[PDB]
């Protein structure tokens, strides 16, 4: 299983403060509440969700309870917190249909973890036997281009073809007009947009964003069908509060968080559901192509709390 090794370096850390809280333990009284705090504060899911963890395990739980059930409380309180007790099944599904063109558009400050994201999302698709077509419409970004046409010189089944800028239009929108175009025309399943514009100048990025709905809108009205926010798990709560500036400025649906196997925070997932509200629909495990899979809330949950279950 790839939540293994997802979540191995902060299941880890976890378990590892949960274990040195075992042998100071006697009671779950009010000290005892304020050291699990402390290491909730850890796992980086935030103030917020260290709150509501810490209540909800509170709540559960008297003060002559055993650590084993305080283990137990807490596990079912971290699950509650994140899924905020609902169904979540339509919540974290893609939209993707069969009969349709499906436009997805890919979001996010870094540029290489964007274009890295795509070129998995493509795989992940034309792995399963669809046609994948990639816009490469980040035409604003020395080198953009470039990684995408060397994901699928070498690393893409041959289902996944591209389209590029030209010389004489380079405009963002021009790209995806042509990719739109070309991807009715020849029946492709999956167009996947690389998206131009920076958090640097948000009426720029919203303008741009903007253009490109329109253009796409002209062909499949409920399109894009997925707006996917790229995560990087390594940036921690910073990185998640850059994140938001990202979904008010842009129509988000779900989040790709990458590089999840080289963080030791396994409270990234509280902390994106705490400020952003965005359902994490498909977590990066790894640096290969494949190295992508749909988002489990109870995977995730079991996998974080692992070493100490």
């Amino acid at each position: 299983h790839p939540m293994e090794k997802a979540m191995l370096k902060s299941a880890f850390n976890f378990s590892k403060d949960i274990k040195k809280l075992s042998k100071k333990y006697k009671q779950a009284d009010d000290e005892f509440f304020e050291e699990l705090e402390d290491v909730l504060i850890q796992t980086d899911m935030g103030m917020k969700m260290v709150l509501k963890v810490s209540n909800l395990v509170r709540k559960k739980t008297k003060r002559d309870t055993s650590f084993e059930n305080i283990k137990d409380a807490l596990v079912e309180s971290l699950y509650q917190a994140y899924t905020d007790n609902d169904w979540t099944n339509k919540k974290y599904r893609i939209d993707f249909k069969e009969n349709r063109l499906n436009i997805f558009m890919l979001v996010g400050v870094n540029g290489t973890g964007k274009t890295t994201s795509l070129a998995k999302m493509a795989n992940y698709y034309a792995e399963l036997g669809y046609k994948v077509l990639i816009a490469a419409a980040d035409t604003f970004r020395a080198g953009a281009t470039q990684q995408l046409e060397e994901w699928i010189k070498t690393r893409l089944n041959n289902k996944v073809d591209l389209v590029k800028a030209n010389k004489l239009n380079a405009d963002p929108a021009s790209v995806v007009f042509d990719a739109i175009k070309k991807a009715k025309e020849q029946n492709y399943d999956l167009l996947l947009i690389d998206t131009a514009g920076r958090l640097q100048n948000k009426t720029n990025l919203m303008a741009e964003l903007e253009k490109m709905n329109k253009i796409i809108q002209q062909v499949e009205k409920s399109a894009p069908h997925e707006v996917l926010l790229v995560i990087d798990a390594t940036t921690g709560q910073n990185g998640v509060i850059q994140a938001e500036e990202f979904s008010k400025v842009a129509d988000v649906s779900g989040i790709i968080l990458t590089k999840m196997d080289s963080t030791s925070k396994g409270g990234i997932g509280l902390a994106i559901k705490e400020l952003l509200n965005i359902p994490i629909k498909m977590i990066g495990v790894g640096e290969k192509v494949d190295d992508l899979l749909a988002f489990d809330i109870d995977q995730y949950i079991v996998h974080l709390s692992s070493g100490f279950m």
